[PDB]
């Protein structure tokens, strides 16, 4: 049992190891309990929900920088074009069980050896799995840090006001078998990925309407127009209008999202109510936020300075916080721009179909739209992997998918890695000395610590492309940094604390089409 | 449902776009147990096309004297139309909704 | 947009093609989509010469340079073999319904200019031709929905 | 055709090639060029007409 | 290189706002007038060690 | 002088969190129990001399 | 209150590393304080690290 | 795990033991952090540095 | 007798190759010369040489 946090590049494929030391409280007083929202104290009615929590506990190594320093992500994105996880191993060891008396003011805390704590992965995916959502307990970035692990709890199929029907499920977690971990004994579990495809690391160094030879002309001809009597005219594209071409293939479907600007405050309208100008979809009678969405370009080349879209990009805390409004200046947003050749801008909505009939008397007329769905013949790229950003994702369990490629990033997963879940044993205080029919309702005060260790197996694509001049690289630029009052970035500030100075996504080496 | 996959207990580490203030700089705002209809998710509902609703058990909800063939969904092919029934499937009532929904 | 070739008597006067066009946008500016996702040219019982603007393929009878060609030196292609599974493409003549109906409100339906790919739809695809194209390269991308070549070929 | 900005402006992602950087081939009177190549596998083309 | 710093470390980008093919052409390329253009000088070091 | 020398060995020791509390935080933990350590260490070297 | 007691605590560990491939800023050399005691008998503490 | 502390004597080579008994505090509460010195309060710009 | 001009990447070690065209006018009308300057016409005495 030993301390390791390293990685190893071979070749096609790189082996990342991480060691880190985590806290489990009791949860809950040993008690399982029902939890409802109606709605009313909260949004309204489109918050409401129904579900249990458990004393239970779960680790949740999901996202990247678990995995990956700065400096070895930073190896990957210049050198690589794609990334795909192969393996997985976990190991729980060096568990320590620790009592907590109080008398008077003082506190004293002492080890015992033969309590145990009780530990599960969940392989046939029976228990809800709450992975994938993007919440707060994964492991932290910096690997000295000391993290509690979240309580697990669920939400399961809610009636009017958050009631309970019949469908709903109560879960018992002591009706699966788990091993028990005194100090001295250790958890070990393997897992393999299925098959799935890389994920493009590159940018895109063409655009869809430009795939031709600019110097020629097509040997089919268009339709220019009709002439004063009616008669159709012929029209043959070529260099003077690229725009014109007869095309083989067609951009990427979209919702139209609303734009926003995060750094010019003169672009926006005042007093934006961010709720209302949302996308939704509707489901039960109630409305949820539709977002990130599938993926649109954010902002192109030669568009206004901070052009965004409202809702439509991922954005990440510089260190990890509690707070519910954070300043722009505790925030990284992520930008995607490395998908303008085959993705629109999300709020251009100026695809173009003709409206109407026309006949003699009545010209032809067309229109702009809000909403262009998939077609044959569409291309499109999902959206990228950023170093703050969630591995995988469970595919939910239903007859029909559409590219199951999950919307915030990452990979879709028919079979994910498991959930692990953990909680204290209960170890009853005194009893009395007459027998007593009714549960034991006192308990010794305790929490347990240990040390968890992760393994990664992925396989990586070099990049072999033979463009002459040198391409844009990811690189350390700021001009100075205070170590009074800051600290070198991706570093520890003069308070112990590790911060996320920007974002950094996958896409930096390009490609044509 | 698709909407309550999340563990209700927490909040996300994603920060949402809350609006702009009254001189336009953008708010940002951290979903959770709150607000779970705000959580950003990975996975959409299914697709539709609008089909109208009826009422099976009680005649008070419907319209009086709907033509059935006029009010249904169609597609067109070679210059007629045929009716499009029962089409893509859609939830025909959920849990909160009338009795005799349809 | 509907097109006739044959007969001027069914087209409007002074037509500007580029602006009654079919266009996808990308990077701020816009393209034409042609010939777009093939749709039925003409069906049985329509009127002689019935077409679609920017619809279909034309070619030259032989190799040309010429930048506005007459029609005596065309050759435009008709595809009616589809209209089985396909749709004359002007028509616009699906129905869905627009509203909620209780007493008091009657029902309302509308017609659409735009419907799109849902679960338990068949297609044909764009028919080959002596002198149409045999090939194209798939872009390289995360993904693509039924990624035939819009102009024909494999 | 590069990627382009405003006015049909180079930008960072611009590529050029050189293509005397590839291996190739020197052709004198009485050399010649072969060069074969196998498709991968494509459903057939539909060459009917529908009766239905 | 092995380096184990945490950090990351300045790597050699092509940097430049915009160029106009009319005049002047991509950085290391071929101008208007058909001429290659060796835009900057460049070393080989960026990587860092300790000494 | 000497391009290799005998490396460093470094040493702490490993912290060991108080009591958290009962209500889930994502914040790091900065409460620990205080402790040192202690030991014997042995060196043994071999010199090569001149007579 | 004013009374310190010490206990044993046979769980804990401590952890300890070679820097065999010189990656960490080398320290030793400077000739600084902290070196073993020339008396046998004296008990010392190890130096903080820092570069 | 025995003391030792002794000299050996061999010939052209010789051999030395020695034990010693340490002790480790906490150092910076299980803290990184950032110094400097800008050097004003202290020698002058000669004496500035920074690290961690 | 062909073109190549490329670079392999094998661990290591990398291998580069280049290929280009020459042209050798005739130098000196198939002479050697002696070849001198005393330097005055140009920067001086420290300008000075001889050779072939």
């Amino acid at each position: 049992g030993d301390w390791h946090c390293d990685t190893k590049w071979m070749g096609d494929h790189v082996i990342t190891k991480s060691t880190r030391t985590w806290v489990l409280p009791t949860y809950g007083n040993h008690l399982y309990g029902p939890i409802n929202f109606d709605g009313t104290t909260g949004s309204g009615a489109n918050a409401a929900y129904a579900g249990y929590k458990t004393p239970w506990g779960y680790f949740d190594f999901n996202r990247f920088h678990c995995h990956f320093s700065p400096r070895d992500w930073q190896r990957l994105i210049n050198n690589h074009t794609g990334i795909r996880p192969k393996g997985l191993k976990i190991k729980v060891f060096n568990v320590q069980v620790k009592e907590v008396t109080t008398q008077d003011s003082t506190k004293t805390i002492a080890n015992n050896l033969t309590s145990t704590v009780q530990i599960f992965a969940d392989e046939n995916y029976d228990l809800p799995y709450v992975l994938g959502s993007a919440t707060q307990g994964t492991f932290p970035p910096f690997p000295n840090d000391v993290f509690m692990l979240p309580q697990y709890a669920y939400c399961t199929l809610q009636g009017n006001s958050g009631k309970f029907v019949d469908r709903s499920a109560f879960y018992c977690l002591e009706y699966f078998p788990s091993q028990m971990l005194r100090t001295g004994n250790n958890f070990e579990f393997q897992f393999k990925f299925e098959e799935v495809p890389f994920h493009s690391g590159w940018a895109q160094s063409q655009s869809l309407d430009r795939l031709m030879n600019p110097l020629l002309d097509q040997y089919l001809i268009g339709d220019y127009g009709t002439d004063a009597s009616g008669n159709l005219i012929y029209h043959r594209a070529g260099p003077n209008d690229l725009n014109e071409f007869y095309k083989n293939w067609a951009p990427a479907p979209y919702e139209c999202i609303q734009n926003i600007n995060s750094s010019d405050n003169t672009k926006n309208a005042n007093s934006i109510n961010g709720s209302n100008s949302t996308n939704k979809w509707g489901l039960q009678g109630r409305q949820a936020w539709d977002a990130p969405g599938f993926v649109q370009a954010s902002t192109y080349e030669g568009a206004a300075a901070g052009q965004s879209l409202l809702n439509g990009v991922l954005t990440f805390d510089k260190s990890s916080a509690t707070t519910s409004s954070p300043a722009a200046t505790a925030v990284n947003r992520t930008i995607e721009d490395e998908i303008q050749g085959t993705n629109n801008f999300g709020n251009a909505r100026n695809n173009i179909v003709a409206i109407n009939q026309q006949t003699k008397g009545t010209n032809p007329t067309t229109g702009s739209t809000s909403q262009f769905e998939t077609m044959p013949g569409m291309v499109w790229s999902n959206r990228d992997i950023y170093l703050q950003g969630p591995i995988w994702a469970k595919i939910p369990n239903t007859d029909g998918h559409f590219h199951p490629s999950p919307r915030m990033g990452g990979f879709g997963l028919k079979h994910p890695p498991p959930m692990i879940l953990i909680k204290n044993t209960p170890v009853p205080a005194d009893p009395p000395t007459t027998f007593n029919p009714m549960p034991q309702t006192s308990f010794i005060t305790e929490y347990s610590t240990g040390q968890v260790t992760v393994e990664m197996l992925w396989e990586v694509q070099k990049e072999s492309s033979k463009r002459w001049n040198p391409e844009v690289q990811f690189t350390s630029n700021f001009g100075t940094s205070d170590p009074a009052v800051d600290g070198i970035p991706f570093g520890i500030n003069n308070l112990g604390t590790y911060v996320e100075s920007r974002p950094i996504g996958t896409r930096y080496i390009s490609k044509h089409l």
